[PDB]
This record gives C-alpha cells, sequence and structure tokens, in this order.
C-alpha cells in the first residue's frame, strides 16, 4: 500500500519529504484535531467579541490603522487573496509546491491559527492527492504571495500540476483529485496566507536533495581513489579524532566503507617505511595525494556540518507557528501580534548551504579535471577516450561543461544581504528567505549535473583502469558502476552526452548509491 | 511584403534583430557569395596540399599534437560535433537561437571560414524559415557546445522550435521548415562550430530589449512627474551642457519631450523668485524633488552610456570573424592560428550592462515605492487603491513584488571574474561570455517586470490625479495610458495582477511607448 | 592578572583573554607531559629515518624528492624562507597573538612533536605585551603568516606593541624578554602548520560579535523607548511558538532591557473590543514597522548563526590541524592527511559575514526611521537641536551609516573562489583566512553603524524625555548616562566623524551593562 504519516506536533524532515513527494499519505492525529477545533472556537469568539485583531478588524500592512466593520470581513479577506496574487515567474515544481502546503499545515496543526476543520481538510486532501497547486515562484520578500496563489488554486481559481508538471485548470484539478473548493466563510483566511511556508517548503526539498548528492560526492570520491591509486591513510579514523568535527569524522568513515575490499587503492602508511642511504633520491610520485583526494574528508565534512546546521534550524521552523496574528491555546490573551513570519532563519541557512554546495561542486569539478588530464591521471587516456586518440576526444566536451556549470554557480551570491525597505517603509527590513532557498536550489541542481559528469567519467575510468570486469574494484565500487551501466553505455566512440548527463542528474537528486 | 536584409560585410544591431526575430528575410549579397566561394576553394586547397591545420590534420584541444591522416577527417569532424554535444539546461529561446545562427553566418560572410555553399545555404534557409534550432543554454565557457548542438539539429538529429517554443523533432523540423539536411562532406565543420556566436546572439537580443526598456524607463519617469507635480527645471538642457555625458544629455532631452504640453508638471525655475521678510519659515514642500525624479537624467544617462559602449563593442563582434583557424582572403598564408574565439569582449560588456540594468531597475523600483506611499505621493491614495481604504489595498502586493524582483537581481554578480583553468589546463583562462550574456538577459527580464508594475501603477495614478479624462496630462502621457487601458482595465477593486504584469512585461521588451 | 591554565580544552572567552593580554597563560603539567612524550616520539621517528613529510621529503609536489638526515636543518630553514612571501597590512596585535595561541593549543594536544623550547617561545610571546608583525595576505588557508611568525620569533621580523607601533626583531626580543626561537630539534612543522591564522582571526571575530550583538539588542530596546515601541511583539509566548534558541534569547534580552520603562506600549491590542463608532482611520496602526516588531526574529537568526560559528570554532581551536601528525598511542609512527584544510572556518566565517551584514542592515534602517521626521512620531528631523534649517543634526551621519552598509554588501563569501594552485597539487583550497578577514571588516563596519545609532538614540532619548530621561528604563538611563560621559549632546551641528570612530572602537570591546 502506502506509508502514512500521522501528524500531531512534530514531523521530521524525512517524513515531511515523504508526504510532499507523495511517497506517504498524511493523517491528522486526534490530539491535533482537538487542538485545532479548540483554536477554531477561539477565533470565533475573537470575531464575535469584535477584538482589535489584524486581518479580522483592520486593513493590511500600513493600512492596518483603517479598522473594518464585522460585516465586511468576508470582503476584506477575499481582497487580501486578490491583491497579494501578483506573483510571476516559473511555477514551483510539484514536490516543492506540495512541501509549501505541508509547511502551512504543520504550523496550523499546532492549534494557534484558528483554521476551521474544512480549511485543514482541504490542505490534507491536496497532500493526499496526486496534485499540487501551480504557484509562481517570484513575488515574495519572505511568503504571502505564493500562498495567496495557492489559495486561489484550492478554490479552483488557479491551475494545478500533476507529477509531470503538466498544468490542469482549477475545475479539472478539483475534479481529478476529488478536492472540494476551499471555503473561507469562517474568516480564517489568515491561517492560509501567513508564515514562511514557501521558503520552508523549498528548503526541505533542498535538504533531501543534498543528502543524496552528499552520498554521491562520497561514493564518487571513493571510486576516484580506486581509479587513481588513491591513498587511504589520509582517510584514517585517527585523523578524524585529532580534529573531531562531526561532519569530517562522518565523511572519512563513509569513504573508508566505500573502498572496503578494494585492491586498487594504496593502504600502506608511508611513515612505516624506514629509509636508508640508498633511498635518498627522486621518487616517481609524492607520498601523499593531491587535495581533491587527501582533503576530501575536510572539504566534504565542512559541507556536511553546514547541512546539519541548516537541517537543525529547518526542523524547528517546519514545526513552528510562523503565523501573525496568533491565538494562544492557554487563552491568556485573545491574540498576540508580532513578527514570527520573518523568515530570516531559513534565509541565512539557505545562503550558507548555497555556499557549501558551491564549494562541494568545486571539489567534484576539480576531481573531473584531474581524472581527465593525461598528465595527472596516472596512465589513463586523455579525457578517458576509447578508440584512436585525436579522432576521439572522449569526455573532453563534458569536462569543460562541468567547469561552465560551476562558473555559473559562483556568479550568484547570498540573497539575505539585499534587504530593501518596502511596503511604504512598513517592512523596512525583509528576509528574502524564499529567494535564498530558491537560489540554493539552483546550485543544488548544478551540483547534481557536475556529479553526473563525474559519475560517467568514473564508470569509464574504472573500466579503462581495471578492465570491463573491474578487477580489484571494491564491492561497493562494482555495484555503482554496474548500476550505471544498466542505463548508460560505455563511451566506445564519441557521442552526444548532454541528454545522459541531464538524465543521470535527475536520478542523483532522488536516490543514493547503495 | 516581408522586408529583406542583404548581407555583404556589415550589418547593424537593428537589422540583426529584424532577421533573428523573423521580421525580415536575409539574402547574401553577390560580393559576399563570391568571397565565400573563394574561401571555400582555399579550404579545398589547404586540404589538397595537406597543410598542418587545426581540425583538418590534427586532433582537438591538447590532443592537437596527434596528427590525422586525410582519410580520417570526415570521422574526425563527425566526432567533434559528437563529443562537444554535452550541453544541458533550458534551450535558448526561438529568437536568441536564431540570433546565434545569424552571428555564425555574418562571420562566415567575411570569407575567411571556408564554409561551402551548401553549409551557408542551410543557415540562410533556417533564418528564412519560421524555425529555430533547439539548443541547450549551458555547457560552454565561451561557444562550441551550443553550436555543436545546432549542427545536430540542422542535420535532423536534434529538435527545433517554432515561434511559440513548442518543440519539433529533427525530421519534423526539416519537413515543416522545408529544409535540407546539413552535409559536412566538404570538411567545413569548423566553419559552424566556432567563434562567439551564442554569446553574440544572446547579447544582440539583450541590446534590442534594453533599447525598448530604456524608452519605457524614460516614459514612465516622465509620467511619474505628471502624477507628482514634478519639477522640469532639473531636466533643463542647460544642466546637460554643464556635464556633457551623451547618455545624460539624451535622457534629459527625451524626458522633456515626454512632458511637452503637460500642465501637470511644475515648470517654474525656483531661482527666479525673490524672497521677502514674510517668506522666511517652513514651506509645505522643498524646492527640489527627490532623486528618483531630480536625478533621472544622471541615473538613466549613465545606463544609456553603458548600453552605448556595449553596443559599439557588440557591433564589432557581430561583424567580425571569431573563427579559429582562419583562411586569409589575401592568400598571404594558408591559414592562421590564434584565439579570436575568446569571448572576453562580450563577457565584459555583458557584465557592465547587467550592472547598469540592475541600477536602472532600482530606479524604477524606488519610483514605485514613492508613488504608492501615501506619505510621499502628495495626496494620492495609499498604494493607489480605489474603493474603501483598508478593504482594498490596490497595488500593495505588486509593490512588494517589485522589490522582490529587484532583490533577486542583485544576488547575481558579474560572470567574467570566475574563470577557471580547464581542458587539461589548455584553456587556462576562459571568458564565460555566454554565461555573462545570459545573466544579463535574466536581469533584463526582471527589469521589464518591474517597469510593467510601475506602468500599471502610473496608469492608475494618472486617472486618480487627473480624472479618467486625464486633464492636464501631456499628449504623450495620454497616449501611453490610453494605449495601456486598451488591454489593462483600471483597478477599481483588488484583483490578482500577476498574469497582467507578466503579459505587459512581454510587451515592454518588444515595443516602446509611441 | 588572571591566568588561564591550558591542558586540553580552552573556551573562546579564555582564548580571547589570553590573546588580548587580559590573562597570562600557563601550560598545565599534564600538557607538558604529553608534549614531552610527543617530543620523544619525533626524536625516534627521526632516528628511525621514517618516511615523513618535512623530515625526509621536500614540500608540496616536491615531496617526491627524499632528503638525507644531514640536510633537514637546511630543509626546514628554507621552508620558513620560501613561505615568507606574505604582503598587505599586518594582522592587528590581538589577532596575531590569537594566531600564536591557536598554534599552541594544537601543539598542547601532544601530537606535533614540538620541543619544550619551541613551546616556551609561544608561551613567552603570549605572556609578553608584544605580538609578531605578520602580513595579512598570502595564504589560501596558514603557512605563509605562520612562516612570518617564525621569522619574528627568531628576531628576523618585526613585533607590534599593544598600540600597533612596530619594533624591529632585535628590539622585540629585548623588550619582550623573549629568547630567539631555535628549531634544532627539527620541529619546524609544529609551528608552520594548521589553521592557526584563520582560527585566531575568527576567535577575535566571535568576541567582537558577542559585544556588538549586545549593543544591537540594547539599541533596539532604546529605540522602542524613543518611538513608543510595542512590547507585545517581544512576548515570550511568541518565542515559544517558533522556538529558535537565538530568537527566544533575543526576545528575552529585549524585554529585560525595557523592564521598568514607561515610554514603551505594553498593552496587548487584542484586548480591545471595538464598537461601530470606532470604525474608521485611526492615528496609528496597531503594530510597529519591522525594524522593531521583527527584531527578535532578525537578531535571533543572526545569534543562531553566531552560535553555529562558535560551536565549529571551538572544535577547530581545540583540534590538531597539523600534517604530518604523530599518534600518541604509537599505533603508527606518523599519519599523513589534510587536517590543515580550513574549510570549516571558511564556511562559518562566510555564513557569519552574511549574518553580520543582515544585522547591520537592521541597525541602519533603525537609524533611517529614527531620524525621519515623517516616521519618528514627533521627533525633530534628523534629531537636530537649535533652529531647523540652520541645523541639520545627524543628517550627515545618517547617510554615512547607509554608505557603510552599502560597502559591506559589495563583498560576498570568500569560500566559493577556490582556485587550483601549487602546480595543481592544491587543486582545492579553503580560503578560510580570507573568509575570516572579510568577516572582520564587516564586523568593523557594523560597529560604526551601531555607534551612529547609539549617538542618535542618546540625543533622541533626551529630546523625547528631557535631559532627565523621564520614563526611561533603568537600563536605558544607564546606557545614555554612560555615553554622555564621553559624548556630549548635539546642541548645535559639529563634526561627528572622530566620535563615531571612537565609539565604534568601544562597542567592539565592551557591552552595555
Ligand atoms: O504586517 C505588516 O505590517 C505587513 C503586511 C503586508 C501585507 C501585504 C503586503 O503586500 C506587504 C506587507
Ligand atoms: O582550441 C583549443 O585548443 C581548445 C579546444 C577545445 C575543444 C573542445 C573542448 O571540449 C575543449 C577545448
Amino acid at each position: 500500500p502506502k506509508p502514512a504519516v500521522e501528524l500531531d506536533r512534530h514531523i521530521d524532515l524525512d517524513q515531511a519529504h515523504a508526504v510532499a513527494s507523495g511517497g506517504a499519505r498524511i493523517v491528522l492525529a486526534p490530539p491535533a484535531r482537538d487542538r485545532c477545533r479548540a483554536s477554531e472556537a477561539r477565533l470565533g469568539a475573537v470575531i464575535r467579541e469584535a477584538r482589535h485583531v489584524y486581518g479580522l478588524t483592520t486593513g493590511f500592512g500600513p493600512l492596518a490603522n483603517r479598522l473594518i466593520s464585522g460585516e465586511n470581513v468576508r470582503t476584506l479577506q477575499a481582497n487580501l487573496v486578490h491583491f497579494l496574487a501578483s506573483g510571476v515567474g516559473p511555477v514551483l515544481d510539484w514536490t516543492t509546491a506540495r512541501a509549501m502546503v505541508l509547511a502551512r499545515l504543520v504550523s496550523i496543526a499546532q492549534g494557534a491559527s484558528g483554521a476551521s476543520e474544512g480549511t485543514i481538510a482541504r490542505l490534507i486532501d491536496l497532500l493526499n492527492s496526486e496534485l499540487a497547486p501551480a504557484v509562481p515562484s517570484r513575488g515574495t520578500v519572505g511568503d504571502l504571495t505564493p500562498l495567496a496563489h495557492m489559495v486561489l488554486c484550492l478554490q479552483g481559481r488557479g491551475d494545478f500540476l500533476d507529477r509531470d508538471g503538466t498544468r490542469l485548470d482549477g475545475a479539472e484539478g478539483l475534479r481529478r483529485g476529488r478536492l472540494q473548493p476551499l471555503d473561507l466563510s469562517h474568516r480564517d483566511a489568515l491561517a492560509l496566507v501567513n508564515g514562511t511556508s514557501a521558503m520552508t517548503g523549498i528548503a526541505l526539498v533542498n535538504a533531501h536533495a543534498c543528502r543524496h548528492l552528499g552520498n554521491w560526492a562520497v561514493a564518487l570520491t571513493a571510486l576516484l581513489a580506486e581509479c587513481l591509486r588513491g591513498r587511504t591513510e589520509a582517510w584514517a579514523a585517527a585523523l578524524s579524532d585529532l580534529r573531531p568535527h562531526p561532519g569530517q569524522k562522518d565523511a572519512a568513515a563513509r569513504l573508508r566503507a566505500r573502498v572496503d575490499g578494494s585492491a586498487r587503492v594504496v593502504r600502506h602508511v608511508i611513515a612505516e617505511r624506514r629509509l636508508d642511504a640508498g633511498d635518498i633520491g627522486t621518487e616517481p610520485e609524492a607520498g601523499q595525494d593531491a587535495y581533491s583526494l587527501r582533503c576530501a574528508p575536510q572539504v566534504l565534512g565542512a559541507g556536511f556540518d553546514t547541512l546539519a546546521w541548516h537541517d537543525r534550524v529547518l526542523t524547528i521552523e517546519l514545526n513552528a507557528v510562523t503565523d501573525n496574528p496568533v491565538f494562544p491555546p492557554d487563552g491568556s490573551v485573545p491574540a498576540l501580534h508580532g513578527g514570527n513570519f520573518m523568515g530570516q532563519h531559513v534565509a541565512l541557512t539557505s545562503d550558507a548551504l548555497a555556499t557549501a554546495v558551491t564549494v562541494l561542486a568545486g571539489l567534484a569539478e576539480r576531481q573531473i579535471a584531474r581524472l581527465t588530464d593525461e598528465r595527472l591521471n596516472r596512465g589513463l587516456p586523455p579525457f578517458l577516450h576509447r578508440g584512436p586518440a585525436g579522432l576521439n576526444s572522449g569526455f573532453m566536451g563534458a569536462q569543460v561543461t562541468a567547469t561552465a556549470l560551476l562558473a555559473e554557480m559562483r556568479a550568484t551570491g547570498p540573497a539575505s544581504i539585499h534587504s530593501i525597505s518596502t511596503n511604504a517603509a512598513n517592512q523596512d527590513v525583509v528576509s528574502l528567505g524564499t529567494i535564498a532557498a530558491r537560489l540554493c536550489r539552483e546550485k543544488i541542481d548544478r551540483w547534481a549535473e557536475i556529479l553526473a559528469i563525474l559519475a560517467l567519467c568514473l564508470a569509464q575510468a574504472a573500466e579503462l583502469r581495471c578492465g570491463s570486469g573491474l578487477d580489484g574494484v571494491s564491492p561497493a565500487g562494482k555495484k555503482l558502476v554496474q548500476a550505471l551501466r544498466e542505463q548508460f553505455p560505455p563511451l566506445e566512440t564519441d557521442r552526444p552526452l548532454g541528454q545522459e548527463i541531464a538524465a543521470l542528474a535527475t536520478h542523483l537528486l532522488q536516490q543514493s548509491p547503495v
């Protein structure tokens, strides 16, 4: 059948991605259902009592000094969704748009948003269907705009996307997915248009993708060592202990496991060798590898620690209530007004992860540059070509493409530093977290393409070095190459590699080598 | 009666775009045809005499040290197109891809490429058709990769694009366009896979778009003055003469022309007024406007001067021969080997223009921020809303979206500074001109979206200030607003503006307010 | 003077105390014992002629050239020589000393083989009032600056006194009562190794950020007292709903700063029940602009970034980033790897730099609002005193704060610029030192922006509450009174440049307490 995630208070990143990707169905646990019913009742009381609350009795933003009569709240909230729907640009992909819906749902599930049962049910239905709302990616300063567009979609006044990205009009979407048109009669519109749902959704997808790419980065570094007689002593646990960064210790341990059983790497500790007068001279190779191999634990490790921080922060954000206003469950006050919608946390972690991804992509790019260079690849053919040299150039084009992809990644920096006072100076500081998460996503995609090129190069190098039978190659190394060869043929003669690179990249983002 | 551009030696940017956009057919002038026939013969002689020439008797890149025998040249060049086809990412748009084809053709028309009549005919046929080759946008470090993909398409081994961007397979493209499959039997493949065609094509399209956006920037700045009682003395010709930057002089003159006949702007020179004792005190407003109006000539002027430099360099590049190797028409030597393919010129001008575009986009964004701010717009409704305030928020959403678009533009910097040694260190320095051109393009697209928002705001602001009859508004101002109103209704009540912003943006990129 | 006893672990505060000269340093007996054990191990490795980088080999790609024992002294002397190609302004006194300390902490773990004399030279330097004069540029991340350090310690390079005044090598040894470094034990690699430079810069960055962060909170609080800020946005209940540690902390500290204030608005707006007659346009909105309302969220994100930066730095500072390294357990004679790759400090420094730029932006917008007559709710334009027009008050300083911020924004992360070098042997580099230095510059700019905000607030508090600061919180009063001891009110326009600079210097070293 299909796994089910029961949402109560906390959901981890893997469960979140399982629901967003449609791998798991979602159910609201009874305790959460009750907390929400209780919050729904508080919203009703707040409205009946005519309490001064943003979005219920006031205009929006700087126009909040304009109070609104109870009789016009339906109109007020309907116009809110209208004026905020100014988004432009390509729509968020299927999984990401759904991840945004999930983020809003989790926040509501805490029971401080006043969302009605019907409203919550509409979100749950969307997540359990095979559809996703079609929402423009640009417009928010960090996430009312994309969420307003989502509202329109859920009402059948906006497009939906199937798993392939093909768009369906509103009516067809509600029909196909058996979704009921969203009804905001309870005046709970602010429960849907609020918080950091978009950036959080984009970021959770980024987190999942990086985990997989990180695994490939490790696996490919290990296979590279098997193709270039890499020295395993640089990956010793003893070194990790002397500089105990968790990410590094982990990267080194994972690299050691990848080459376990290999007869292609050099496992001797050079310091065990005692030299005598006859040894003093110039040896063919230095006693240690170039950094792209020797410093892999340190480079990958730093990236892993950045991702770990990103995920710790994101886990808190995903399970938080980023709504404004909010209705305290304890009933201490009718409502609280603040700025929990300021997505500075996801903005800063996304920018940091973006830098880490660019750094790791650089490592992979240099690994390709070393492996394909006849002067540095220790005996392998130039650009790993087969057939007569000259007539054939092998991966010579693909190698430059990897560099071009990396150079492009470097052209874009952090989004967070570009805050600009807007909304008549009322939003004098903005997070730009949604843009930050999206820019990181792009780099992640480029990284997957660079890794794909490295994987194809390594599959070829492994066969050139060890023969088609991959003699001496580790069990893990053999399985990886064999799996790649199931869909990607050896490069016996020059052929277009663009489509294959794109196809493999898509795979790397969703599955790890195991 | 579809216009025709006769190509001999030189072609300007407007003619180039006319052909690339399909607004004009292209024909090769008699002298050009002859220069090419003569060059074709020179290539035959070079092959006949077995001259040591790159791509004719050698491998590619660092592999050029491997000499190739005449009987294997067909295969050599066939593999060249193959190994180079490692491009990925969204394909270049219809117009840009065709601009690339045109750029290669103009280079060849100088008669130093050795292209055969058939090869030239294939390019001409493509340009005179309604199709464009479907080529991936990423892969080059600056443009063999995208050009190799072009070759495949032209042979019927790659997709094509119709004016709407809908993809056709190789066969369908040749059929629907009534094209002959490209035949490289004359060993003239390097006449197609060479130079800076892609970045040049992308840049010439950027050039055309910037001219139109620049006209809108001037037009909207002028209309803004009519909506805020702007002072025209800051735009006086006398100021331009005191600081003679061509772009500034032009910007000021164009601004004055836009408000000619306006009764909504203040034309009185403040220094003409003589003050008495009873004047000393605090006046309602200062004698000078904020910079977004007062400094428009200087800000727009600097941008225009940047575009002028960009266009001068681009014009030389488009009409030059960026091939390697080349066959001297004067017959001095069989061939010359160098690096005219190094796209550093387009790389630097594209980066400079990208900065200028971001700066000008900032001006527009600040003009929107001021116009929608009730504390700064001198009496206009907050966010130019209609209907009850608070219940309606007008362009409050669109204003923030404009800020978000600008913030995203700023996150991406120059592409040129990221050169990385590649191709086994043979290409130890690369231009990244194609990337630079593409990054500039994206910024141009964001600028158009920001200008569109400003345009919609100004149409509303004009009517709110001067009534639906636009009383006192200049003839140019009236025409622009009336033209907009033909497709974009007034905002009498809040409504989603995303789709309208996108639609208007597409228009601003291809047409100026006239 | 307090003393920090170094055994195995030292925290960031103890580290800065030693680097800043506020505390002496002593190597604990257990550390001295472990180091002596390591010194003995290096001796054996040499006697046994084990194949070890720097002891029997050339450097970098030249390590394939094996070296005979009789030439090792020359080998390591030339190492220090060819690495001394550094250029640029020297690291400041505190930072250069922090670098020396970082190398020492690594050595104290007992896996570097450093001799007692070598260790003594590092301790002597730290206990003196001097710092080695080392150029800040040259390393891709930290052999170059450390090589310069070695030359200084041998009396072949300048020293800096606390004031930054330079002394030649001979004068430095004499004045500081330092003995010339002797590397006869062939333990040069114990000094020219690891990530000491970037770590030292980063720990100084960490200390400065803690203080500026305290000011950012104190000034946000005082801003609330000058603009009738609403405290409900800083409620702990909101923190609990979105439990980021940094945010909860920021909010709590903000509430504490305004405790006792009668100038802030404490009413919870939702308590108010509206009547038909109230419907219309009120003078002010029920919530403050983001520079006040979202302060816990913005400051909080910055504080969580700093916390991550500090966690990673603490591990780095207390680790052994040496290569090669000599295992205390004796499992193998020596290990060869890349613990000198400064990617951790590179990534955290870049991340912190971004956070600093974000927080400086907040401070800058707070100034922009406070000085705007249209937004400061009744305060004079640009907080001037005397006749308006004739006086412009802080109109210049406000633009200056904007200029400082704009400059900060022009520089991005350093880590993404790795370039294959050293004949492709170092095909990937961290650039961690550059990263930490770029972060330091942003920190210096942030201090100047905060200094401007502080001077504006002192004036604004007096204009709003009178010289007696009526209704101002005890903490707010104490902060202004402290500032006023050295910075007079602005009763008439005057040059503020030097005062801004002087105050910024103070903000980096002390918090409002
Ligand atoms: O809470 C606020 O003060 C700001 C609200 C806001 C709502 C819609 C926008 O488009 C911009 C700001
Ligand atoms: O002109 C050169 O030396 C380099 C040529 C080259 C051709 C195809 C590539 O993929 C990389 C470099």
